[PDB]
């Protein structure tokens, strides 16, 4: 009924609460958040500014916000094994930043993964904060197997000297030996910062190593596999480094917290403190793989790295299509999103690319199994092979709304 | 039933939700926001990534978020005459670190105001980003007068010679002129930024003037006077300008935006520009007049700059009990919520203070009137002067919970 005073904002809304429910959502980095989750965030913890930390903040009236930061600070602690936690990050970007600002200065080098690989933005892209304030040197993958070279990243290492080695990614499909770049840091004297924003639920359910016991910090997003609100997280086991953090997070990059998102964050990590979060990553890890297979099989498809141990995947696409951006704007055509990308060494322009990437979570969360994942794959090969038949594209789509009729998104 | 899942979190949203009934909230800071901005921020909006801008999103299946991100924009450009608007800042701080990222660079000269007399801790604390980066120098009030003396400000600035002038303040009762500050500035070739995040709500009810014709850069939190959710907020009027502070707040500080948050900020700009708007204003004024009226005529308290023409005034407590903090401690018992304050040229350390800072926005949006203010503030000059009569403040606390009670927060 307040929805009655704004149609124009009420209606918009629900159209997106529709497109999700009619759309095959395979973008990696998107996921279906509880309603538990969506309620916390809606709460009237909006209504209290809570500057500082539990039991050491700028105002009074504080003592049950306290309560709830404090559960979304043990519920971290408890999930990934750490002994310190912040919770305050407005983002995965605000969450880096602090680190940055806890271990090393302005002019700093830093080594990254490069993003033509799968390193994010604010890993030393030159148009974010990133690269405008540190000299961030990048790391690839190996051009024959597109894989990590943990050897020749230690080589390249002992030349760059770093004072700080950033690992994770957004578009890499294998296990990352964590303790193999905690050596590499080591060898060089550098501090190991883990983003592990895309890989966090896997984290969380066991099917990934834990980057926690080796990263001196660990940064993630709470959304993504972790299938969280909005916002970010920092871990750490390093109690100097721990105050360190804290202090950079608040004062020195964000004032007051979003208490109704950190309520919602404690909703979350309880969700994947449960034992029912194990099945739903083993379900990303096997209906990833299966549409993985898929591509594999097909003579005119080639997956990055020849398939995943994660939920993601990228292909190349150009032996039928142009490039990523055709493939992206064909599949949205039958109502499947996910995004052109960058493989390695792309040679393309970074706005049309080689590649599609393609992820399991959102698929998952609505109860979605491997023959769904299987025929989703099929149904993208069919249509990037016939996407100058319209008719194709229409028959397609309407088995598309029968498969999401059938798996309903709330 | 989510909420059975997980008893603890829910048990303190409703423990919180009773705290906010049975609390008298004078944090001048603080608000209460509507059904409708709560419920916004609890959609499946926190589902889609929306790095970029409307029409120019890194992902596809964002044409309604785009159609949510363009009503924010547009309501904010309408509501307060401005040709640009951004609405992607996860805060007021992120919005200001855009801006000085924008219009200067690591090193430059900033004027912004003394900490002690409200400026922000994102005006130049030595704790914070904007301290750290650049070199800040504040100005203050008059020691007699605790007004902005703006010839003296443009000797200081003639001596600085600053790239940029910040205005605007957190505990400072009287209209800031704009118009003087932009001569300021012009007389020094500096750029304008004015932080409105205080008087925001006032400014778009028409009870303040605007900086907006004035400042080069306007920031603000959509949270405090204008009654919206948590989250900043940039105007100019500016092209070259906007497009700089577009590319500062993604890609150059944040990644994706809070899609939900920014369909709450639709909402929030949407009330604000209800005719109704003006009467809240109407009634913010008047309940701060009222209240800081019974401070002005008792003899034992001092009302800073002696009264206010905004939604808040400072008191120094220092005659009836020994510091702010003491003050805070006191009205606590009798569940009203103020927070210790920094005077003009405060003397006691910063975690003591001689004063206390009221508002009247949180207790004008429960409905309450000039009668309820003024009844409010006899109620705080009562504890104050009976602190250790445990009798005294167990009756207030009864004739508080009856006001309360009287006009329910929901
Ligand atoms: C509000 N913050 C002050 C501390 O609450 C206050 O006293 O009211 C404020 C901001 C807040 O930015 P965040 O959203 O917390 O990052 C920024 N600028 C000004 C002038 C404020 O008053
Ligand atoms: C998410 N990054 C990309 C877009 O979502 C992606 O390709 O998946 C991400 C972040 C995001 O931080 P924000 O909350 O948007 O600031 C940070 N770090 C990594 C590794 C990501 O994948
Ligand atoms: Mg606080």
């Amino acid at each position: 009924d307040y929805k009655a005073f704004d149609p124009e904002l009420w209606n918009a809304i629900d159209a997106e609460a529709e497109r999700q429910q009619n759309n095959i959502e395979l973008i990696a980095s998107e996921n279906v958040v509880s309603k538990a989750v969506m309620a916390a965030q809606g709460t009237l913890l909006t209504n209290k500014s809570a500057e500082g930390y539990p039991g050491k903040r700028y105002y009074g009236g504080t003592a049950v916000i306290d309560v709830v930061e404090t559960l979304a600070i043990e519920r971290a602690k408890k999930l990934f094994g750490a002994k310190f936690a912040n919770v305050q990050p407005h983002s995965g970007s605000q969450a880096n930043a602090a680190v940055y600002m806890s271990l090393i200065q302005p002019g700093d080098t830093v080594m990254g993964m490069d993003l033509s690989a799968g390193g994010h933005l604010t890993h030393g892209a030159p148009v974010s904060f990133s690269g405008k304030t540190y000299n961030f040197v990048s790391y690839n993958v190996d051009k024959e197997s597109e894989l990590l070279d943990y050897d020749a990243i230690l080589a390249q290492a002992k030349e760059v000297r770093p004072k700080l080695i950033v690992a994770g990614a957004s578009a890499y499909s294998r296990i990352i030996d964590f303790a193999k770049f905690r050596e590499i840091a080591d060898a060089v004297g550098a501090y190991l910062m883990v983003d592990m924003a895309h890989i966090a639920g896997l984290v969380a359910s066991g099917h990934h190593p834990s980057p926690v016991p080796y990263a001196h910090v660990t940064t993630t997003t709470t959304h993504k596999t972790l299938r969280g609100p909005r916002g970010g997280l920092i871990l750490t086991d390093d109690e100097d480094i721990a105050k360190k953090l804290n202090s950079a997070v608040f004062p020195g990059l964000q004032g007051g917290p979003l208490e109704h998102v950190i309520a919602a964050k404690a909703v979350a990590l309880k969700e994947a403190l449960d034992p029912a979060f194990k099945e739903y990553g083993e379900n990303v890890i096997k209906n990833a793989a299966a549409m993985a297979d898929v591509f594999n099989q097909h003579p005119d498809f080639r997956v990055i790295s020849g398939g995943t141990n994660n939920h993601l995947f990228l292909v190349d696409v150009t032996k039928v299509v142009e490039n990523g951006k055709v493939a992206q704007n064909v599949l949205e055509e039958v109502n499947i999103t996910l995004n052109k990308n960058s493989i390695p060494y792309e040679q393309l322009s970074p706005f049309k690319t080689s590649g599609i990437r393609v992820g399991s979570p959102a698929i998952t969360s609505r109860g979605m199994g491997e023959a769904e994942s299987r025929q989703i794959a099929e149904w993208m090969v069919e249509a990037l092979e016939n996407h100058d038949k319209p008719e194709v594209l229409e028959r397609i789509r309407g088995d598309v709304k029968v498969l999401t009729d059938a798996f309903p998104l709330y």
